[PDB]
C-alpha cells in the first residue's frame, strides 16, 4: 500500500485557513458541551483515534483513508463518544465540502490543541477518502487497563518511541473520562481545556489512589478529585518514562516543542508526501487574526 498524498485540486493555503477558522469559531460558540469544556478535548481525541489504527508493517489503517467515516470504524467500541465530535464538524464539512474527510479530521485536531493554548502543530493537506472495504477492522486501538509494557508496545505499531509516547500521552490532561464511554470517570486535572504540562504535574504530585469505579474497572484517584488511567499511571512505574515525565514537569516549552512534533508524525504516519507538495502549513489563530 502506498498512500500518495494529494492536493485537493486548486486549493491553497488560504483555504485551508478558512476551514480552520470555521472549526474555530464553532470552538468557540459551542462552549457549553460536557458541561463547559468545550469540544476542543474531543477532537483532539477523534485526531487521535482516526490515525491510531495504523499498521506501520503492511500500512494499512491511519489517518489518510477518512474511513473512520464507515460504520465498522465509527460503531468501533474504542470510539464511544468520538460520534459527537463528528457531528460537530459535519456542519463545516457542508460548508467545505471539497475537504477530504482524513484532511477534516485531523484539521481540528490542530484546531482545538491551537485554540486551547497549545502550540502551533504545522498540519498538511493531501489525504484522500478511501472506499469503505479500506476500513480498518476494530480492534487496532489500545486498552486503558494495562501497564507500561503494553504502551511501548504498542505505540512501537506506530513507530512512536519512548519520548513520543510520553509527549502524545500529556494530552491527557484534557477533557475527561467518561463512564458511559469507556468505563471510566472523571478529569485528570484542573484546567481541562486549556493545554498545559499539568498531565506530568498531576502525575508527580498528587497523592494515587488505586481504586475500582462504577463500571467495576480500576483506577487511579486523588484527593483533589483527579482520576488517571492504569496506563496513565504506567508512566511512573517504568523508569524510562518516568524521567521523561519527570521533565515535562519541569519545561513545558519542552513540552510543547516534543508534542508538535509528535501529533504531527502522528497524524502523517502512512502518508507518502511527494516531492511537489506544498510544505506544512502554519495557521493563525483566531486570536492571530484579530477574529
Ligand atoms: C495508552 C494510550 C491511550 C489510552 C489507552 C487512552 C484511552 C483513553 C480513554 C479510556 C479515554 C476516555 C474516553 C471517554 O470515556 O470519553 C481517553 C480520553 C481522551 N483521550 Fe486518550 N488514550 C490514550 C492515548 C491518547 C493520546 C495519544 C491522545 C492524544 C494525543 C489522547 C487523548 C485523549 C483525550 C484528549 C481525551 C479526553 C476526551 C474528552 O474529554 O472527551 N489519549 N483516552
Amino acid at each position: 500500500l502506498v498512500h500518495v498524498a494529494s492536493v485537493e485540486k486548486g486549493r491553497s493555503y488560504e483555504d485551508f485557513q478558512k476551514v480552520y477558522n470555521a472549526i474555530a469559531l464553532k470552538l468557540r460558540e459551542d462552549d457549553e458541551y460536557d458541561n463547559y469544556i468545550g469540544y476542543g478535548p474531543v477532537l483532539v481525541r477523534l485526531a487521535w483515534h482516526i490515525s491510531g489504527t495504523w499498521d506501520k508493517h503492511d500500512n494499512t489503517g491511519g489517518s489518510y483513508g477518512g474511513t473512520y467515516r464507515f460504520k465498522k470504524e465509527f460503531n468501533d467500541p474504542s470510539n464511544a463518544g468520538l460520534q459527537n465530535g463528528f457531528k460537530f464538524l459535519e456542519p463545516i464539512h457542508k460548508e467545505f465540502p471539497w475537504i477530504s474527510s482524513g484532511d477534516l479530521f485531523s484539521l481540528g485536531g490542530v484546531t482545538a490543541v491551537q485554540e486551547m493554548q497549545g502550540p502551533k502543530i504545522p498540519w498538511r493537506c493531501g489525504r484522500v477518502d478511501t472506499p469503505e472495504d479500506t476500513t480498518p477492522d476494530n480492534g487496532r486501538l489500545p486498552d486503558a487497563d494495562k501497564d507500561a509494557g503494553y504502551v511501548r508496545t504498542f505505540f512501537q505499531r506506530l513507530n512512536m518511541n519512548d519520548r513520543e509516547v510520553v509527549a502524545l500521552m500529556g494530552a491527557h490532561a484534557l477533557g475527561k473520562t467518561h463512564l458511559k464511554n469507556s468505563g471510566y470517570e472523571g478529569p485528570g486535572g484542573a484546567a481541562n481545556n486549556v493545554f498545559t504540562n499539568e498531565f506530568y504535574l498531576n502525575l508527580l504530585n498528587e497523592d494515587w489512589k488505586l481504586e475500582k469505579n462504577d463500571a467495576n474497572n480500576e483506577q487511579w484517584d486523588s484527593k483533589s478529585g483527579y482520576m488517571m488511567l492504569p496506563t496513565d499511571y504506567s508512566l511512573i512505574q517504568d523508569p524510562k518514562y518516568l524521567s521523561i515525565v519527570k521533565e515535562y514537569a519541569n519545561d513545558q516549552d519542552k513540552f510543547f516543542k516534543d508534542f508538535s512534533k509528535a501529533f504531527e508524525k502522528l497524524l502523517e504516519d502512512g502518508i507518502t508526501f511527494p516531492k511537489d507538495a506544498p510544505s506544512p502549513f502554519i495557521f493563525k489563530t483566531l486570536e492571530e487574526q484579530g477574529l
